[PDB]
């Protein structure tokens, strides 16, 4: 097994964002957008499951603001109940599920507050991803984002950037027919006193490279 680059030919259309995280709001304060160099933002609504759940970090999860044993606070753990398988303020949370069609350019997807706007005392964007991909998923695949997670119990309001470069790849093992992508990423984060991007949130950029990596 070797890998080549290639030409970028055949580019597709449009690519699925597939995304499953836990953010530390409830979700009826949460609005999902998506917007790209043709269109101006466009609500996501139908594609996403927005489900209530008291806000965790699993574990097997890097904790990735290390800066700023066990980095969870404990407080962070995961709570049951009989049925598993009504809190402190610490624990809103929305668990939010699917995948979204895009046009396949450069784009954004935001996760930020319904803005007349949510009250501060109830966001948080501490989050967890985990997943965030692009595409059909596929055994080899491993993404950067995935299992991670980012918190700051004196900074509700950071808002979060995650750039994220993907590339298409054939696996001659897989087939040409399955749309297979891997992506890099750099990250960024910004105080809410600088913010005040006018409104804070968690920020997924992704461009499409227009070359190809050839599994043979």
């Amino acid at each position: 097994i070797d890998q080549q680059y290639v030409v970028d030919s055949q580019v597709r259309d449009t690519v699925q964002i597939n995304m499953d995280i836990y953010v530390n709001t409830k979700c009826d304060w949460l609005q999902i957008n998506v917007r790209d160099q043709t269109m101006d933002r466009k609500l996501v609504l139908e594609e996403l499951q927005l489900e209530e759940m008291p806000f965790f970090i699993p574990y097997d999860t890097k904790v990735n603001d290390i800066n700023e044993g066990e980095a969870i606070p404990a407080e962070f753990r995961e709570k049951l109940d009989t049925r598993s398988f009504a809190h402190l303020p610490e624990f809103n949370g929305c668990h939010v599920f699917g995948s979204i069609p895009v046009n396949r350019v450069s784009g954004e997807l935001q996760i930020t507050a319904k803005s007349r706007k949510a009250p501060l005392e109830e966001l948080k964007f501490n989050h967890v991803i985990n997943e965030f991909s692009f595409g059909d998923f596929y055994p080899y695949i491993d993404n950067p984002l995935d299992n991670t997670a980012q918190f700051n119990q004196d900074e509700p309001l950071t808002t979060y950037v995650y750039y994220t470069s993907v590339v298409p790849t054939l696996f001659k093992k897989l087939g040409a027919e399955v749309d297979t992508n891997q992506y890099s990423v750099n990250d960024y984060r910004y105080l809410y006193k600088d913010v005040a991007d006018k409104m804070p949130g968690i920020f997924f950029k992704y461009n499409f490279e227009p070359l190809s990596i050839v599994v043979s």
